[PDB]
DNA sequence: TGCACTGT
DNA sequence: ATCACAGTGCG
């Protein structure tokens, strides 16, 4: 009767298929419905793959892949190179997209952007609304077109995909009980309709298709997205649980793809997110501490409290670039030119930031990589960012970094810099 | 504050 | 020779 379930809000999460490279599909139909791919450079093989289009994924291709290693899996592979500016890779055109979709999102609900083209979303006001709206009237199978429901269908008493789709759907409607507002089933349900709606609005007004989670927490919404990608939605409901995670690598949760939840899994012992629920949440703090301990005694029984944030626009504004192998910069003239190359682009962005959202940023970051070092970063400082001015945002960052330079000869510069990084941080409203 | 960690 | 980003938490 106390035990708290995690069934207080409804959360979805919203990722666009192939993002970057539906994008360039629009731009130029000729890639449309290809093995397509979107490439970063093309002198090092061909260049890097970012994105890839479904078609593609069939033959193998994937993100990181050298463009003609790729051309290996799929020799019909069509590729478009991301534009370059002063000098190296600009993302605009895939920035200016996700504000599309963004304010799309931003009609129906607060949204929180979590990257370039995905967004959280608090469903839980809309569908209040939406449950008086209707007069207790019940859900219609056609108000979910692209919804599966993870865990159906099952049960004693065809082979396609869709057929399995309608099959859960109907299980799932025919038992909901549509008479009680406050069932936190008939919520996600009615925010599963919401999201239908709200695809719909960006595959009309975008040309983007994308993919979304409807459940109570922003893990779940995430992890439940992927279940049935592309251009598909999936409610994971409190009652899924259990089975989903009885066979669901733990690495699969969101902030346990990494060292935490191989320390997790090295330490008790354990595969499937399911597993965790043997131990105290004692036990869990006494191993990976106070704060990621709650967290995993809670996560494995599908709780979490992790609002969703209202925030449309990213917190920070950076341009960086590598220096590979040979081409990395060992002379001050070298550090200067490039320094001034990112200047360049971000006072660019950051002008067109504050006069579209009102805000100016007061810190510039600035970090670099020196060769040899293991990490990907291996100095980070931070200077006031009084102008939006290239040339002193470029003059400043070389000022901070030159005590760097452990070569007498003031041309020189060593160890050689393989990364330069500018980022305006700390926003002011303006 | 500077860095490690985690993610797209 | 991945690369270009972006958010969070620790001591
Ligand atoms: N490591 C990286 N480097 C550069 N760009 C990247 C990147 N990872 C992602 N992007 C860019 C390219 C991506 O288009 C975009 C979204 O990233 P996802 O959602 O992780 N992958 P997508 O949306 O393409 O496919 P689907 O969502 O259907 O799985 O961000
Ligand atoms: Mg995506
Ligand atoms: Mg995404």
């Amino acid at each position: 009767p106390h035990m708290a379930t995690g069934q207080d809000r409804v959360v979805a999460l919203v990722d666009m298929d192939c993002f970057f490279v539906q994008v360039e599909q629009r731009q130029n139909p000729h890639l449309r419905n290809k093995p397509c791919a979107v490439v970063q450079y093309k002198s090092w093989k061909g260049g890097g793959i970012i994105a890839v289009s479904y078609e593609a994924r069939a033959f193998g291709v994937t993100r990181s892949m050298w463009a003609d290693d790729a051309k290996k899996l799929c020799p019909d592979l069509l590729l478009a190179q991301v534009r370059e500016s002063r000098g190296k890779a600009n993302l605009t055109k895939y920035r200016e997209a996700s504000v599309e979709v963004m304010e799309i999102m931003s009609r129906f609900a607060v949204i929180e952007r979590a990257s370039i083209d995905e967004a959280y979303v608090d469903l839980t006001s809309a569908v209040q609304e939406r449950l008086q709206k209707l007069q207790g009237q019940p859900i219609s199978a056609d108000l979910l077109p692209s919804t599966y429901i993870e865990g159906l269908p099952q049960g004693p008493t065809t082979v396609q995909k869709e057929g399995m789709r309608k099959q859960g759907l109907f299980q799932w409607l025919d038992s909901l009980q549509i008479d009680n507002l406050t069932s936190p089933d008939l919520q996600l349900t009615v925010g599963a309709v919401i999201v239908e709606e709200m695809r719909a609005a960006i595959e009309r007004e975008t040309g983007f298709q994308c993919s979304a989670g409807i459940s109570h927490n922003k893990v779940l919404a995430k992890l439940a997205c992927g279940l049935n990608k592309p251009n598909r939605q999936t409610l994971v409901s409190h009652g899924s649980v259990p089975q989903l995670f009885s066979q669901m690598p733990i690495r699969k949760i969101r902030s346990l793809g990494g060292k935490l939840g191989a320390s997790v899994i090295e330490i008790l012992g354990i595969e499937y997110m399911g597993e965790l629920t043997q131990f105290t949440e004692s036990q869990l703090q006494s191993h990976f501490g106070e704060k990621n301990g709650s967290w995993l005694y809670a996560m494995c029984r599908g709780i979490e409290h992790d609002p969703v944030k209202p925030r449309q626009l990213p917190k920070t504004i950076g341009c960086s670039k590598n220096f590979p192998g040979k081409t990395a910069l060992a002379t001050r003239e070298q550090v200067q030119w490039w320094l001034l190359q990112l200047a360049q682009e971000l006072e660019e962005r950051l002008t067109k930031d504050r006069n579209d959202n009102d805000r100016v940023a007061t810190q510039l970051v600035v970090s670099i990589r020196v060769q040899g070092d293991k990490r990907l970063s291996s100095l980070r400082r931070c200077c006031a960012l009084t102008r939006y001015d290239a040339h002193k945002m470029s003059h400043d960052a070389f000022t901070v970094i030159k005590n760097m330079n452990t070569s007498g000869i003031q041309t020189e510069w060593s160890p050689p810099l393989t990364m330069l990084f500018l980022c305006a941080t700390k926003f002011s409203a303006s």
